[PDB]
Order: C-alpha cells, then structure tokens, then sequence
C-alpha cells in the first residue's frame, strides 16, 4: 500500500476531472485530487513508473514529489 | 490531405494546450484548435480510430463530427 505524490498542473475544474477519469481507466487506485495547489496523491501497488505514465497521457505537465 | 472534425470538451487554455500536446507526440499532423467552440479539426494520413485514440486517452469527452 505504498502512498506516491504527483505534481500536476491543472487549471481547472475540466482538468481535475480528465484526470480522475485516467485514473479510474488504470484501477487499483485510491487517489486524491487538489485542484488550487496542483497536486494528486495516490495509493496503489502499481509502480511509480506505471503511475507516471498513466498521468503523462493527459497531455500535463507532470513530476513526482515522492513517498509519504 | 484527409481533414478530420471531432468534438473536444476544452474548458480552459490548459485543456486546450494539452490537446496540442498528445499530437505532437503522435506526429504527423496539421491541426487547428477552438477553444470557444469545443472543436479541434486535423490534417492527417493517420487512420480515424489513431486520432479518436489518441484524443480519447487524455481523459477528455470526445466524439466524431465529419471528414472531408
Ligand atoms: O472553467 C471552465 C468553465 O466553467 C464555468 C462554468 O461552466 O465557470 C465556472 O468555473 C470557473 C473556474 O474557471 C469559475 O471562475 C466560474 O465562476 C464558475 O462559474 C465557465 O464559465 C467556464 O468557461
Ligand atoms: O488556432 U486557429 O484559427
Ligand atoms: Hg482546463
């Protein structure tokens, strides 16, 4: 049950949804999105690499701010 | 040469700039993107199902319009 943190930069509230939708494509995912601060916290047993790219499909800029 | 027409639910500049994105990477492509009107046309010798996939993969509500 590893907890990653992404860095995505969403402008608005379309953006938050685009993403919750290729998140809910991926599955075995519990995430969290935060709209004002551009970040999105994920719980999964995928790997980090997996995640990544999963996110990167939106056409966002994307990085990782780590473990915990 | 083939000038495809699809509807992209775009609500900010961010949803708009990330549509470029996911083409660039696909390449080959000549496109025009309007963010008031939800369209985004494409010159293209990349079959239809490439394009909808592609466009389909960034989370966003898309649909075909025409060709021509
Ligand atoms: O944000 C895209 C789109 O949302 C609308 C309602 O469809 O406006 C809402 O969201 C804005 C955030 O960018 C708020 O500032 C606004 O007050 C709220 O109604 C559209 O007006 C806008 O094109
Ligand atoms: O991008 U124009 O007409
Ligand atoms: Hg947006």
């Amino acid at each position: 049950m590893p907890k990653h943190e992404f860095s995505v930069d969403m402008t608005c509230g379309g953006c938050a949804e685009a993403v919750s939708r290729v998140l809910n494509k991926l599955g075995g995912v519990k995430y969290d999105i935060d709209l004002p601060n551009k970040k999105v916290c994920i719980e999964s047993e995928h790997s980090m690499d997996t995640l990544l790219a999963t996110l990167k499909k939106t056409g966002k800029t994307v990085s990782y701010l780590g473990l915990e």
